[PDB]
């Protein structure tokens, strides 16, 4: 399960966030894209060894993060942990983080279903007052 962190977070700050990835496949996962929630702006990345980072502006108006591993990915048994600064939006709002997690073999788990659903998007409660 990927999860951004923190859970909860100021409307209007600059937060440093965290996105942990775990291994679920006895497959080394190659590669990580996280959509950025609604009205959340990403500003930057912070380096890290065996990964090049890159981001897509897109048709619609959504940003999404890539992070291509480029060394072995992450095997069984591990996670990483990958961490970057975005704007919050203005206004509360449950933002939701898409992630889309690449293994060896090609596969695509999706990590962007709602609250039942089998690989559910971590979420960071956007509050203030």
């Amino acid at each position: 399960h990927v999860s951004v962190k923190p859970a909860e977070s100021a409307a209007g700050s600059w937060e440093t966030y965290t996105m942990k990835v775990p291994s679920e496949k006895n497959l080394p996962t190659t590669k990580v894209v996280l959509k950025m929630p609604k009205d959340v702006e990403f500003q930057q990345y912070e380096p890290i060894p065996g990964w090049k980072v890159s981001t897509q502006k897109h048709d619609d108006k959504s940003v999404s993060v890539t992070w291509e591993a480029t060394d072995g990915g992450i095997q069984e048994g591990q996670f990483q942990q990958f961490t970057f600064v975005a704007k919050n939006p203005d206004k509360a709002e449950e933002a939701a983080w898409d992630a889309y997690q690449y293994y060896k073999d090609g596969s695509i788990v999706e990590w962007t279903g709602d609250e039942d659903a089998d690989t559910p998007h971590s979420i960071t409660n956007i509050t203030s007052a």
